[PDB]
C-alpha cells in the first residue's frame, strides 16, 4: 500500500510517496501539485525490499516529511514561494514590488521570501512601503523570510534593512518569523501576541534589535533565535545585552532559544544554566560559535539541569574529540556536536 | 590605481575590482560583461584602508581571481554556461537538446555543463546522440561537464548515462572533462592527447570506466580524479584495479592524482606511497573517504616521499584531533583537513 509524505518549509513544498510491489520499491517524488518523478529498485526478495522501504521511510520522517493521506497531498499546491530580482530583470526596469504585486498565486502562499530586490546599492524601503500600502494583499501571510540574499550577491554585512515594524503590523497572521542582514534593521516595540517563532541572522547584530525584542511582548513566542555576530560587522561587543531574554516571565511559551555564531559563545551556555526559563525549554541552541570545551564542560558539571532538554545544537564548534566522546556518553538526550573546526577560532558567518 | 581580477569556471564567470582612495576602499563586482554592483567601505585613515584592501586582493588571489587588465576584462564576456531543463520546460514539452542547438551565444561558448535532460527516467541519449549528430557547433569547446545534477533534482546513482565516446569524438578541442554519475556509463579506449584533465563523480565506480581509462591513451593528462564510490551503488569492490592508474609511464605528465571517495581510503595511500608516479606529483588528493590515522600514519612515516609535494587534500576525513596536529606540524607543505567526521564510518558522498 502506498503511503504518501509532505515537506514544506519556506523553500521546499514536495511530496514523496512509497510503495512495495513484490520485490520491487516504488518511490514517487515532486513538487505538490505534480506527477513528480518515478524510481523503482528491484530486490532480492520481498523480505529485503520491505527492508528497505522501511529505512527510506525513516530517514524520510526524520528529515520532516509528514505521512499524508493520499487524496489530501494529490490537491495540496504550493503554498510557499520567493520573489527576487535577477540582475537582468534589473536592468530591464523590472520592480520587485510589481513582481509580487503581480503574481497571481499570491493569495493562495502561505509563506513568502523576499530575496534581492536591487543592484544599486537602495534599501528595501520599496518593498516595506509597497507591502505596507497594499496590506489587504499580505493580510494573509504566516510566513515571512526577509532577505533571503545569498553570499554570492552580496555578504550579509552589506544587506540594506529598513524599519520593517509596518510589514510585521501589515502581516497580522505571521507567525513565523526569520529576517537575515541586520544594518539598519527594526521591528519595532509592539506587543506581537502572533509570532511563534523569530530568527535573526546577522554578521553582527546590533543592540537596537535587542531592544526591539525587549520592547515588544512575544507571549506566543515559541522559538527564539539570534545570530550575535561579530564587532567588525554590527555587534556592539556587550554580551550582557541577551541576558534578559532568558526569562520564563518574559517568553512563558517558549520552547527553543538560540543565541548562536557567537566568539563568547561559552558565556551563552552559563546564561542558559543560570535562567529560569530553561526548566521549560525544549532545545538549548548554542551552535554556529566559538564553543570550546570549557563551554562543554559546564554542561557536564550541570546534567541536572539539562537532562530534560530534548536537543542541544552544538552545529559547528571548537570541541575536542575527548570532549565529544564524553558529551556523547554522558548526555541523554539527543545532541549534534557535528562540524566541528580545528582547535584564530571564528564564529560560522565568519567564513 | 584600480586593480582588475577575474575568475573563470564551469560555472562562475565574474570580475572583482578594487580601488583606494583616500579613507575609501572602493569594490566593484559582478558578471563578466556586466557592470555589476559597488560597494563603498570608509576607514579611519588611508593606512587601515590600505591593509584593508591587501587582504581582500590576497584573498580574491588565494581563491582563483587572476589578476588582468582592466581594457580587457571590460571586454571579457561570459564562455561559460548550463544547459538544464525545468520540470515546466519538460511539461511544455521542450527538447533539452533544441535549448542548446538554439543558444546563439552557443559559439562563443569555451565551456559547457549538461545538466538534467528529462523527467521521465530517460538515460542521456537525446544529448549524446544530438551532439555527435551536430560535431561542427561542438568542435570548439575546450570543457565539459557532464551531468551536473544536484541531489535535489535525482540522487547520483540515479543518473543514467550511456556511451559518451561520440561525444567526445565529436569534441576534438576539449582539455577538462568533468563527468557525474556513473551508470551504463562509458567513454571508450581510445588515445585522447587532447585532455589535459579527467574528473568522475560517481557513488559507485563501475570496472567499466577504470578500463575505459586503462585502455585510453592520456599523454597529456595532468589531472586524474576519480570517486570510488561504494558496492552498493556501482563500486565491484576491488581496489586493486586502480593500482596500475599509479604509472609515471601511463601518465608521464600527471601533476594531480585522486582515487577519492572510499571506504578503503588508507590503501590508497599505499598505492601513492608505492608508485613511481609519486615522484613528479604536485598533488596528493586523497579526499570524502575514510582516511583514518593509521592512514595519515604512513604519511608521517614516509615524510621522504611526499616532502616535494606542493598539497595533500584530505578534505572530509576521519583523523583525530591528534593526529591532524601531528600532521600540521611534521608536514612541509599546504594540507587540507579539514570536514573531519566524528570516528559507521561512511564516504562523502554517502552521506
Amino acid at each position: 500500500m502506498k503511503r504518501v509524505f509532505v515537506f514544506q518549509d519556506f523553500k521546499s513544498q514536495k511530496f514523496w510517496s512509497i510503495d512495495v510491489r513484490g520485490t520491487d520499491v516504488i518511490v514517487n517524488y515532486g513538487k505538490l501539485g505534480t506527477d513528480g518523478q518515478t524510481q523503482v529498485k528491484n530486490f532480492s526478495s520481498a523480505g529485503e525490499a520491505e527492508k528497505a522501504a522501511g529505512k527510506l521511510i525513516a530517514e524520510k520522517t526524520k528529515k520532516g516529511y509528514v505521512e499524508t493521506l493520499e487524496e489530501v497531498a494529490k490537491e495540496m499546491k504550493v503554498e510557499a514561494k520567493k520573489y527576487a530580482l535577477s540582475y537582468d530583470e534589473a536592468e530591464e526596469g523590472v520592480n520587485l514590488m510589481d513582481k509580487i504585486l503581480k503574481d497571481k498565486k499570491l493569495p493562495s502562499l502561505k509563506q513568502i521570501t523576499i530575496g534581492c530586490w536591487g543592484y544599486e546599492g537602495e534599501d528595501c524601503s520599496d518593498i516595506a512601503d509597497g507591502i505596507v500600502e497594499n496590506k489587504e494583499k499580505f493580510a494573509h501571510f504566516e510566513g515571512l523570510f526577509w532577505g533571503d540574499i545569498d553570499f554570492e550577491e552580496q555578504e550579509i554585512s552589506w544587506i540594506e534593512q529598513v524599519d520593517l515594524s509596518p510589514v510585521l503590523d501589515a502581516m497580522p497572521l505571521l507567525n513565523n518569523l526569520k529576517i537575515k542582514g541586520t544594518n539598519n534593521l527594526s521591528i519595532g516595540k509592539k506587543p506581537r501576541p502572533n509570532l511563534k517563532s523569530l530568527e535573526i541572522i546577522s554578521g553582527g547584530l546590533p543592540d537596537s534589535v535587542v531592544e526591539d525584542i525587549l520592547g515588544s511582548d512575544l507571549p506566543n513566542l515559541e522559538k527564539l533565535v539570534l545570530y550575535v555576530g561579530v564587532e567588525d560587522y554590527g555587534f556592539d561587543g556587550d554580551m550582557n545585552v541577551f541576558r534578559p531574554l532568558f526569562s520564563k516571565d518574559r517568553f512563558p511559551n517558549l520552547k527553543w532559544l538560540g543565541i548562536v555564531d557567537a566568539e563568547e559563545q561559552n558565556v551563552v551556555v552559563e546564561m542558559f544554566l543560570e535562567s529560569d526559563i530553561l526548566p521549560q525549554l525544549e532545545t538549548m541552541d548554542i551552535s554556529a560559535g566559538v564553543l570550546t570545551d570549557e563551554g562543554a564542560r559546564l554542561l557536564l558539571d550541570h546534567v541536572d539541569k539539562i537532562k530534560h532538554l530534548k536537543f542541544i545544537n552544538m552545529k559547528y564548534n571548537y570541541l575536542s574529540d575527548e570532549m565529544k566522546k564524553e558529551l556523547q556518553k554522558s548526555l541523554p538526550m539527543k545532541i549534534d556536536v557535528s562540524d566541528s573546526q580545528e582547535y584564530p577560532m571564528i564564529t560560522e558567518l565568519e567564513h
